[PDB]
RNA sequence: AAUUUAUGAAUAAGCCCCGGCUAAUUACGUGCCAGCAGCCGCGGUAAUACGUAAGGGGCGAGCGUUGUUCGGGAUUAUUGGGCGUAAAGGGUGAGUAGGCGGAUAUAUAAGUCUAUGCAUAAAAUACCACAGCUCAACUGUGGACCUAUGUUGGAAACUAUAUGUCUAGAGUCUGAUAGAGGAAGUUAGAAUUUCUGGUGUAAGGGUGGAAUCUGUUGAUAUCAGAAAGAAUACCGGAGGCGAAGGCGAACUUCUGGGUCAAGACUGACGCUGAGUCACGAAAGCGUAGGGAGCAAACAGGAUUAGAUACCCUGGUAGUCUACGCUGUAAACGAUGCACACUUGGUGUUAACUAAAAGUUAGUACCGAAGCUAACGUGUUAAGUGUGCCGCCUGGGGAGUAUGCUCGCAAGAGUGAAACUCAAAGGAAUUGACGGGGGCCCGCACAAGCGGUGGAGCAUGUGGUUUAAUUCGAUGAUACGCGAGGAACCUUACCAGGGCUUGACAUAUAUAGGAUAUAGUUAGAGAUAAUUAUUCCCCGUUUGGGGUCUAUAUACAGGUGCUGCAUGGUUGUCGUCAGCUCGUGCUGUGAGGUGUUGGGUUAAGUCCCGCAACGAGCGCAACCCUUGUUAUCUGUUACCAGCAUGUAAUGGUGGGGACUCAGAUAAGACUGCCGGUGAUAAGUCGGAGGAAGGUGAGGAUGACGUCAAAUCAUCAUGGCCCUUAUGUCCUGGGCUACACACGUGCUACAAUGGCCUGUACAAAGCGAAGCGAAACAGUGAUGUGAAGCAAAACGCAUAAAGCAGGUCUCAGUCCGGAUUGAAGUCUGAAACUCGACUUCAUGAAGUUGGAAUCGCUAGUAAUCGUAUAUCAGAAUGAUACGGUGAA
């Protein structure tokens, strides 16, 4: 079990933590707790509508305000219907928590510049049967001539609804884990299938 | 037969297959059972291969199976295969029959060719047209294609027949010449053994280490003499000869073969060769000798569990000679013989030439083209051609059984079948492995310091038994592990009692509060009945917006199975230095090169060269602590020079000097110097400097391996339960024992125990929490509350240490387990099953067998402190400092 998680490496060197706040001893357990909420929450609600969402990250200025940003590269789809959704996040929210939360949407530049939403793709496309290989390849060469210095895929799980498990990989460019200064996005995602469940781990070198 | 009307879709399809071969896939049931199968092979919980359905393919009044023949099989190869290593060259030669064979002239015309003359090859069938059955099958009339024999007339090259000619093939003669060629008869010396005679004494001999054995009856060693047997160092080899086996001291006699040439003669007299004959290493057999040394069988001594062996000491056949048999070898160049041809390099033998220099005939290595499955071969072909002989047709059974021939015998030659397998085999590639080789690394060894295994307890597992002692982890990589806390909860187990839209959700329509706060009734509690009480709030209320009752559902739920259906996470080889790709090149191919070379490093680190050129994941670097300095800031920190509070406290007024804290920077990069090194990479010292060659530590763990660990953290396919395996509570249990193993603690005592006084830390923690000063108490602690969300106060006066008294090698003033009595704290509760204190009780234990672990410097070793889980409870775990080596 090595590949110890380059996010956890990159944190405090040219990274930061995906929940910009600080509080004493007195509410941090509270706090962290509430924000674990609030994804669980926003996630069980979208991915209901089967969404896929880079990010969803918080801050909070106030002991009692809080916004909440959520970083995808459909913002339309994502925001719905004339915000609607929006607020049927933030009523949900306030359902359960005594804040005022306020929800932007982070509008994604360069979808394959992102590994999570490359990541996302790949498990999607897994989940309607798309044969593993062909969509690694494609994906790989479509985020490789966009611009990116290094990049590389591994699904793991029942390929193809074999009774054997297997891996598969494929990479290009220039992708070194073992640099601290290197810029490395890593993305997860996960793939729900009729034969079992199916990993897909992204990394890709800036 | 055929023809014309009358009635009407009326009278009418099945079989095999669907993994590849082989045209045709999905869903259920089965779970290495049932079964399929021509071959390979399928079925162990998701079967396109089994069984049934749905589809699809093939053929069709047929479709499949079995039996038999041919084809695919060039797998009996005339067309059209082989024999170095896959099955296959005879052990070798001389030759009979047979086959084949230089140049050229003439004749014959058997072979061959032609007029596809001429006939004969009955008919049908077989081939090509044309016809008649409604067509076809079927039937009929003509026309031929081969090739088989006979015969007629021609052609003559080739084979054949008969008679000649030639010389270039092959022989004879002449001359020259090399040689362990063979047989017979003589001779020689070294060495060894035995015997005899001197000198001389206690060992000799032998092995990895010993012993048997030899020797005080004179060994071994040494000198002299005598005798016998066998074998021929040096010459002596990338030699020589012979058909092969084989042949090496010297000489003679007898005798076989080869090579060269103008150097004449014969004139094809040749090649190969089934039977047959001859020879044929070593071993063996018969007769008669000989017997030194060596040495099957055999004996003894060792190694070993055993040693009918390897090793040692002895030792009979045999080894040797003469004659007569046997006729087998990895008898090998694993390559039959002969001839005509087909680039070279480097040696060597013989001859011709005075010799070089070349040629010829041999004999070795490398190698172009070609050949070869590859290895390799390559003018001494395994290359291009042929003559003749021998031999092969999957493996096992089997070179067996039986028969025959030979032999005194042992055996040799010839040589099956039944049955059984789907492989056997050749060469080569990539890995792994070696009690193979070479070069390196690691507390791996070595050199040291402490342990474990022995004892007392703590802790885990197995075994064992109970109503249950819930499970998971099981070599390294499980076993003080998941567990960073089992008195209840935890808790998955057990004995009991309740609940069933459920202990909890979301959404669908009812109809008025939720549970509420505090108690009652029974209860072990959960529970139900209850009492206080309501549809509340936004609106000025009804209607409304949502809210729970309490109902009916969609639904929930599961620590139940499968880690071999999985994601995620983790261990491990291993912080070992390796693992691959793009293009190019190379091999028929699996692949190889890069990444095989010489140096060098901790490293695939770096340098050079090399059909490689580059790149990626790793290594290193960038990061965080610690180690020096500079600026910025001096409270809650710090205190130097001041005053000063009697203390104890920088405590107070004061002060930025210092430490310190934390931001920003500098600094160490082989940078520089010397030597060495291929002008290199690198390397050993030196200077500067807090830090030198990665400064020290941590973080960082490549492709992959072990179907390694986890469904029991979560997620998750399939299966499974649904008043149940779910869930609420009471108690028990995870803490049970004749036992075995692993991890720790305390000791066994004098580098110590006990008593008294005194000194020096760091890192952490505090909100229902830290809790001081003091007093009570021998003590665990109790009352109290100062101060503090804290570098502000508290935990907290650290312990080894040091300065004194005491103990005297004693199971002890060592050891503190075990039990008895009385207490402390936690919480509702601690009997099973908490920690701590006071008093008594004082066991095992004398430094621990085989075996085994940790550690290279602030490290082992030892002494305390703090934290995590936590109401309470650590010898475990995490972290901190003190002393400090070999």
């Amino acid at each position: 079990g090595q590949k110890v998680h380059p996010y956890s490496l990159r944190v405090k060197i040219n990274k930061d933590w995906k929940s910009k706040w600080y509080f004493d001893k007195k509410l941090y357990s509270a706090i962290l707790h509430e924000d674990f909420l609030i994804r669980r929450e926003i996630m069980k609600f979208l991915k209901g509508i089967k969404f896929d969402i880079s990010d969803i990250e918080i801050i909070r200025n106030n002991p009692q305000k809080v916004t909440v940003v959520i970083v995808t590269p459909r913002p339309g789809s994502v925001i719905g219907l004339k915000g609607s959704n929006l607020e049927k996040i933030g009523q949900l929210l306030t359902k359960k928590i005594s804040k005022k939360i306020s929800i932007k949407i982070k509008e994604v530049k360069r979808p394959e510049l992102d590994a999570q939403i490359i990541a996302n793709g790949i498990a999607k496309q897994v989940e309607n049967r798309a044969s593993y290989r062909k969509v690694l390849k494609s994906s790989l060469s479509t985020s490789m001539l966009k611009g990116a210095q290094g990049l590389k895929i591994k699904i793991a799980g029942r390929l193809g609804g074999a009774e054997i498990a297997r891996s598969f990989e494929v990479k290009e460019g220039r992708v070194p884990l073992h640099t601290l200064r290197a810029n490395i996005d890593y993305g997860f995602s996960e793939a729900q299938t009729t034969y079992g469940i199916i990993g897909v781990k992204v990394w890709l070198f800036k």
